[PDB]
């Protein structure tokens, strides 16, 4: 009887900023949640700039109020009243042999 997400992803160190994939998100709590709708623009990088990073790191996302108001348009069978999660992005330092 709560809605929430969870998931992880990572990349090694390449120089360019990481791609954030909102299908790795895992949610749960409410069968039948539609969550099809969802897009990268729906989290955000909790990171200095609130953009996404390139160095090596261990970094999160949040699902963000564009997010929210996405997911409650894509249920309106529901009042989706809370919505609580975590989501962990790391990039690896790159191997120099």
């Amino acid at each position: 009887m709560k809605v929430t997400y969870s998931g992880s992803d990572s990349k090694t160190y390449d120089g360019n900023p990481a791609n954030f994939e909102p299908t790795t998100v895992q949610w749960s709590g409410l069968k039948g949640l539609n969550t099809s709708t969802l897009t990268s623009a729906d989290f955000t990088w909790n990171t200095a700039d609130k953009k996404a990073p390139t160095d090596a790191g261990k970094y999160t996302l949040s699902l963000n109020t564009t997010g929210e108001a996405a997911l409650r348009k894509a249920n309106p069978n529901y009042d989706l009243k809370t919505i609580s999660g975590s989501y962990t992005y790391t990039i690896n330092p790159l191997g120099i042999d």
